[PDB]
């Protein structure tokens, strides 16, 4: 319905806002774009489902997220990808892992403070009805 479409439009507005706030954080710069095809040639062979904040934005705009839970799976993916691909004790790896965890934690904290639980429940019920 028109009302359901307004729901989803509101969802997308909320998700763009959260995603923008993550993307402008200097700590998260490395997650803002996909990893360069040639310049890290082994990435796409270790990491089967690359994800980054620009790809999140495109997915929002393509109406791929019908719930916050679905968005958060992609935030979780950005994180798990970073922990998987940079697993070493070396400071380079430890910095990106820290930053990945901080991205995840920040997104969850923003959502905990600002997402109405009844709004999410609605989204989930509309999705489950399709
Ligand atoms: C997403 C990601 C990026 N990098 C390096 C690749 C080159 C630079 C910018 O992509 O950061 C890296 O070493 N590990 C990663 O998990």
């Amino acid at each position: 319905s028109m009302q359901e479409e307004d729901t989803f439009r509101e969802l997308r507005i909320f998700l763009r806002n959260v995603t923008h706030r993550l993307a402008i954080d200097k700590r998260f710069r490395v997650f803002t774009k996909p990893v360069d095809p040639d310049e890290v040639p082994d990435y796409v062979t270790v990491i089967k489902q690359p994800m980054d904040l620009s790809s999140v934005i495109s997915k929002i705009d393509l109406h791929k997220y019908l719930t916050v839970k679905d968005y958060l799976r992609d935030i979780d993916l950005i994180c798990s990808n970073a922990l998987e691909y940079n697993p070493d004790r070396d400071p380079g790896d430890r910095l990106i892992r820290h930053r990945a965890c901080a991205l995840r934690d920040t997104a969850y904290a923003i959502i905990k403070e600002e997402l109405d639980e009844d709004f999410e429940q609605l989204c989930e019920e509309i999705q489950e009805s399709r």
